[PDB]
């Protein structure tokens, strides 16, 4: 199926440090309603402009 000899480099193991543990909090939220929906409550949309998001 062809796509033969490939390979990739660099890495970035920043997030391995605190995802070590997770996070101590007692009796917190972690979500709104499951898990991707606390991000996925999102809705910013802006024409033109500069920057999308980071605003509103």
């Amino acid at each position: 199926g062809g796509k033969w000899s490939k390979s990739s480099v660099v890495g970035w193991p920043a997030v391995r440090e605190r995802m070590r543990r997770a996070e101590p909090a007692a009796d917190g939220v972690g979500a709104a309603s499951r898990d991707l929906e606390k991000h996925g409550a999102i809705t910013s949309s802006n024409t033109a402009a500069n920057n999308a998001a980071c605003a509103w």
